[PDB]
């Protein structure tokens, strides 16, 4: 028993952690097999950033101008393109330490382990959400860009997000692995603020379900709702829609604690209108959103990986 | 910007988790050199666990009654000894990919990484804290016992915890790696109960400065207090007493943020004794006690290892 914000394990990932520097600028890198990924603003400076043309600064660029270092040993780069907001540069060893991996883009409301990393070495792992506003709540300081988000399935690493940028209330900004912004972001240093953001409800539902696993039933009632009547109340709060589709994901849970999700509905409905009277649920005084239906299942369920 | 509960990247010690199969019994194993470290009671059956003499069940078992895989492969058992609560079983292979590591044993308020694991396979990591009362607040099922928690020190893996039992309330109990339990549980199936917890104070500081660090800051008032008039406060709600030690523990957050460690002690009493009337500090509507003074600084400084 026990529910924690739980990361992937990050083995698989750490063996593909590089530093690349051009001129001044140092971030981190993803060497997999003979390329090494990395945001494409390491070939600015200081002033640059304002409003950097990436297409042109990157002319005045030899492959010889970026070192490439994989803990001690330098990388020789033998090629370099621009993708999007991405470097791709060619070298001439390929990763001996490769796992099995994609790149995916994920949707808004589906999480990720981040492997904070400085100077190509691993900091930290921390479990995120893709907010409906197209930001992450990460721990990021100068010198991260470049560290990269990851799901575990089984064996095979999907890349889906590699650290740009900060955005006004300490919230992050970055790509896809092909170098394509998730929400309205462009790598320059303007005035750019994330939308207002939304609660996933799909995930409070998720987490209610482990409470009750877990044995932290209080907040069930004896009530049940339609869809279309607990969207007009999820509204009020902030919270998204819940679709058929967020309906279905989360039969398994439904039918493992033998809760039918518009039953669940009710209970949430009730928490929203009344709060929680300062009680708590699994340790927290907030509702947490940031648990899918499979994070709760693969928990509850001890799924591993290779 | 930003603050995370934030584990160790977990890659070393993922290359050390191997599965140990006695009978009926499958759980995990720590592959260090030529030794495999697990809970003793993979000797046991069902019936057994109610209590066992180890000593005895021990002398029935031959080198070649446990199964040992790492991965795929059979690792060949030569030699099998008890230390307190853990088995050391010789192996005819040293493990390739052993780091450079320590056995330490944690002092209750510090924080570690736990590599949640199943059938020799890493589940998940996240961070937790040696409670007062000499237990964790972990998410462990059934097959998770052997799982390890660490700390890592540049190249070094300092391996403080092995999991072994859950106790009332969904709290965990285990030993150090030379099989000591922390605090006074045993590994027989009896009525055991964890002594009352108390909150970390120096952590719930460390935190707050963090707070202050990451611009939050409605809290802060603008008195002090003695040492002695905030331990009086404390012991209300409680909270350990602050020592002289922890003070000078926060010296370098203090200098930090221009903060006296008993000026942040008269925000704290406030706090304890007003409440939060709503608010949050770093995204929280408790305060948080699982963050050390080390965990700040690391976290708000970047610090990596190798
Ligand atoms: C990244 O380049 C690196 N070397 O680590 C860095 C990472 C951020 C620094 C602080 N925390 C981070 O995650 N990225 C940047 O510096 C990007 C790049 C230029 C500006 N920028 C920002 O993050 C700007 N941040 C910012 C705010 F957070 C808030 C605000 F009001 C204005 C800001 F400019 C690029 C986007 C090209
Ligand atoms: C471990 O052996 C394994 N194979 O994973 C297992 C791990 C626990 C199962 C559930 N979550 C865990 O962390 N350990 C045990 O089964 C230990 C071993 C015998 C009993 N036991 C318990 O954990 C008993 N748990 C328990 C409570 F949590 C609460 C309670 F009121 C009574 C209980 F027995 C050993 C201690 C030898
Ligand atoms: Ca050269
Ligand atoms: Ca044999
Ligand atoms: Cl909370």
């Amino acid at each position: 028993s026990g529910f924690r914000k739980m990361a992937f394990p990050s083995g698989k990932v750490e063996g593909c952690m590089v530093q690349v520097t051009c001129g001044t600028t140092t971030l981190n890198g993803l060497w997999l097999d003979d390329v090494v990924y990395c945001p494409r603003h390491v070939i600015c400076t200081s002033e640059d950033m304002l409003n950097p043309n990436y297409e042109d600064l990157l002319i005045r660029k030899s492959n010889h101008n970026f070192l490439v270092q994989a803990g001690n040993v330098q990388l020789r780069v033998i090629g370099h393109s621009m993708q999007n907001c991405v470097l791709k540069l060619k070298v001439d060893t390929a990763n001996p330490k490769t796992p099995k991996y994609k790149f995916v883009r994920i949707q808004p409301g589906q999480t990720f382990s981040v492997l904070a990393c400085y100077n190509g070495s691993p900091s930290g792992v921390y479990q995120c959400a893709m907010r409906p506003n197209f930001t992450i709540k990460g721990s990021f300081l100068n010198g991260s860009c470049g560290s990269v988000g990851f799901n575990i399935d089984y064996d095979c690493v999907s890349f889906c997000y590699m650290h740009h940028m900060e955005l006004p209330t300490g919230v992050h900004a970055g790509t896809d692995l092909e170098g394509n912004f998730y929400g309205p972001f462009v790598d320059r240093q303007t005035a750019q603020a994330a939308g207002t953001d939304t609660t996933i409800t799909v995930n409070v539902l998720a987490w209610l379900y482990a409470a009750v696993i877990n044995g932290d039933r209080w907040f069930l009632n004896r009530f049940t709702t339609t869809l279309n009547d607990f969207n007009l109340v999820a509204m009020k709060y902030n919270y998204e829609p819940l679709t058929q589709d967020h309906v279905d994901i989360l039969g398994p849970l439904s039918a493992q604690t033998g809760i039918a999700v518009l039953d669940m509905c009710a209970s949430l409905k009730e928490l929203l209108q009344n709060g929680m009277n300062g009680r708590t649920i699994l340790g927290s005084a907030l509702l947490e959103d940031e648990f899918t239906p499979f994070d709760v299942v693969r928990q509850c369920s001890g799924v591993t990986f290779q």
